[PDB]
């Protein structure tokens, strides 16, 4: 049997752990899927590449509004996929060879499970290929996996997820997307801009429900005009109709479509770990971690979607930085460790219009009994919005009336993820709204003026 | 003669002075040109509207690179001008009626000059229409005016400036722009994107020279490939060629063109005031003001291009806010006034690629003997740059090695004026580079990751 000093399960954010501090130790890496993780191969990086291609097509269609008559001749979807994955797929191989060729790091490419803890304190790990090894410290970065509704699974129909829809041969004529999350909204923007008829079948009343109701209500109204929105509906059955699909809904109506995309959420991969056999406690479906990313087992850390409540890459990277430091630091030296901070976490949804938010919502501050001041500023009231002829873009700020500090920031409009950054800086470092408005300069007539005027308007 | 409490010369930024605190005094407004000023009618607002229209056309032309085959059918230049100025021109009428119809405000629409000071100490003002009146307090906001080379004026050739070139009937086939400032660079981007052949005749060696040399050198190289750049050349003579022009250069070569655009700089309007007859001192060609915007004459303030060294609207509005407060404040109570802030002034040039900068450049910090750290981060190294397939976007940061604070920030690329705002906030409030990188969250995979990596790369 082989002995290792540290074993990491998952090459997502856990790949960024073995640095030069581990040059004298023997490490083992486990990756049941493709090297690199989810974000690179089938996640954030390839999706936003398709989004920018969609944003190019959206500009051409609405060019007539500005005085330029243009039209799209062809959408070479085959070359778009080749351009996207021609950059990503070779990256996964280079990173895989960089770790495998290292003499002190050994890579296992099968599903690894937890075994009973050995007498000496070392953790036994077993792979689905039949490999057994031990490690003093163990890092859990198993991530998450998609969830498919049981009614869709029991139907036996051909469906697609975010993991497989990005490598399709030809663009369909009509697609049905089941879901209302950030994945479902971004894909609706991609296919619609490329010329596909999009139909959203959501079970709730608003798209992107966990956003502020002001944003969700305005965006759901705008989205309902460009896409076919079926609210309060659930898919109960379906059958093949050739290359397409025929799905029956909970109200008796049936929908014919060429492709079915399931985006009903994701849950952690902790259930396929046998963590109970090693002393790691699991609640709901996630791994229990503390402020030092320490689990209920001595020497075992965890990070990423497998434990964190935020399924975001910028959060998983902050937890990977905590694991890197709190590792080499004795298990009980909590004064010499670093605490993971989750205060003011931002998020963005790359749709049309783009949405980006950070902090509490208006109703969330009300539920906490805070005396708040709210201002909603439109893009069309700023000089840059005049050049854009914008008629829907907004930026919403919530501040505590007493302290004058920012409580929440919700933007829905052009360059939402970029204009939200100066607002993230004020919240993270404790800058009051009055200081952000008049304490610095804003270039005229740049776009961030809509954030400046929103602060001035906070009556 | 008419008695007034306050008289303001210039309805540009000076219009934002008359508040409800003066709702009982008799005020006089002077506007020799069109109401609203330079920025709205013939400046920033209409120019940046044409820029966005040009940026839309630029996206369609290079759309094939991303997999979308498109082409521009027609450029309705007449509808672009009508859409822009159909929105701007009525604003000048509404703002003009808003002041004239007020019983306490009287509007004079001719050029106003300074007269000899009256015996009682009040300032006499005379307009070119024959109106004489007096005022207790005077605000000078005369702005600036374009500068035309003497060789072009003595030639008798038909030339255009930023005040007149935007309302042309039909787009020319070939245009020549004489100048290297921010005005000349933005207009070269506008006409080139709309299909005009652009030829730059600059007197120096680099385009946008007063910017960081790293930016100027890279931008001048890019501009030389899409536009015809003739460096170290000056127009010495010219003659009409029909609807076009034939210009003679300082090296004997002649250029035939359809339109001539002059962007060789601007000069303050203080020289056309007879200001020495009222006791207000003039240096160079601008009015001398102190840190409280006070001139050398008791009761006389000044703001805008007529005095400030920075010819920017966001600076002229900050100076108008200081005048508005220190006006209503006793002339000798300097302890109860507000100081004009010129510490971290930003600027942007809306060209292709877009440029935005704030603070000192690398060569400026060297001349001051500061131990600095410099990092140049490429757009192509961030996840958003992959979706953009960017190959030229950069962000340059200069920090003091000792204090660790930001000394300068120079960006050349997509969303330059928007990406620089979080950097302006850190400099204006005293945030260190290490705090900006790891003290807050950056949305993945948003564009501001290039600013985060530029801070992380500093060593
Ligand atoms: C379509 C899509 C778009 C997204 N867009 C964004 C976005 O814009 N911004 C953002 O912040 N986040 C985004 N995310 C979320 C982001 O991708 C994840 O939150 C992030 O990848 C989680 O990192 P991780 O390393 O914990 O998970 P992963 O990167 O998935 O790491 C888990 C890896 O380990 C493997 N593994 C699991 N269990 C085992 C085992 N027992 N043995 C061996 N190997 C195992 C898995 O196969 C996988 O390769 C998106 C996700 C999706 C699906
Ligand atoms: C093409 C162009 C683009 C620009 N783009 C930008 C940009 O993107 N960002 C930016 O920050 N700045 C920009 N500027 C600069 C900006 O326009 C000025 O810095 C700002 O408008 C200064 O305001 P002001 O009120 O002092 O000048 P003005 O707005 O010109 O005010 C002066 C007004 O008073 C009148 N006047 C002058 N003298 C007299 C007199 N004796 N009697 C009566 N009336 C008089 C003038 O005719 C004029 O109408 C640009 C300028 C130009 C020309």
């Amino acid at each position: 049997m082989e002995t290792y000093d540290i074993a990491i399960i998952g090459t997502g954010s856990g790949n960024s752990i073995l640095d030069e501090r581990y040059a004298s130790k023997r490490a083992a890496i486990c990756e049941q899927g493709t090297f690199g993780g989810t974000c690179l191969n089938v996640g954030c990086i390839p999706t936003k590449m398709f989004v920018y291609a969609a944003e190019v097509a959206k500009t051409i269609r609405g060019a007539s509004r500005y005085g330029i008559d243009a039209h799209i001749d062809r959408v070479r979807w085959d070359d778009v996929v080749s351009r996207v994955f021609g950059r990503i797929d070779p990256i996964a191989l280079s990173g895989e060879d960089y770790r495998r060729c290292a003499p002190n790091i050994d890579v296992y490419r099968t599903h690894t499970r937890f075994g009973p803890v050995q007498a000496d304190g070392r953790y036994l790990l077993r792979t689905d290929a039949g490999e057994e090894f031990t490690a003093e410290q163990v890092v859990i970065a198993a991530g998450s996996r998609p969830v498919i509704p049981p009614a869709i699974l029991a139907s036996g129909v051909d469906y697609h997820t975010s993991d497989t829809v990005m490598r399709i041969a030809e663009l369909p004529e009509h697609i049905v997307i089941v879901g209302s999350g950030f994945i479902a909204a971004e894909f609706a923007h991609v296919f619609s801009a490329l010329g596909v008829r999009v139909t959203l079948v959501i079970r709730g009343s608003c798209l992107l429900r966990h956003c502020d109701d002001t944003i969700c209500e305005r965006f759901t109204r705008i989205a309902s005009t460009k896409w076919e929105l079926r609210t309060h509906r659930n898919v109960v059955d379906g059958q093949q109709r050739g290359s397409g699909v025929a799905l029956r809904l909970d109200d008796g109506c049936t929908i014919n479509a060429d492709l079915l995309l399931v985006a009903t959420g994701r849950v952690s991969n902790a259930d396929l770990l046998d963590a109970e056999q090693a002393g790691v406690d699991v609640e709901d479906g996630r791994v229990i971690v503390d402020e030092y990313q320490r689990t209920s087992a001595r020497g075992v850390f965890a990070l990423g979607d497998v434990s964190s409540p935020y399924l975001l890459k910028h959060v998983a990277n902050h937890e990977a930085r905590v694991v890197q430091h709190n590792l080499l630091c004795d298990w009980e030296d909590t004064q010499s460790m670093i605490v993971t901070d989750h205060r003011y976490v931002p998020a963005a949804v790359f749709t049309d219009p783009q949405i980006a938010a950070v902090g509490l919502t208006e109703n969330q501050a009300v539920a906490k009994g805070l005396d708040i001041s709210v201002k909603i500023q439109d893009y069309g009231d700023v000089a840059y919005g005049w050049a854009m002829e914008d008629t829907s873009g907004i930026v919403k700020l919530i501040t505590e009336r007493g302290s004058g500090r920012l409580l929440g920031a919700h933007i829905m409009g052009y360059q939402a993820s970029s204009l939200i950054q100066p607002l993230i800086q004020a919240m993270s470092f404790g800058l009051t709204a009055a200081e952000m408005a008049r304490g610095q300069y804003w270039i005229h007539p740049a776009l961030p003026e809509v954030v400046e005027n929103a602060l001035l308007g906070l009556r």
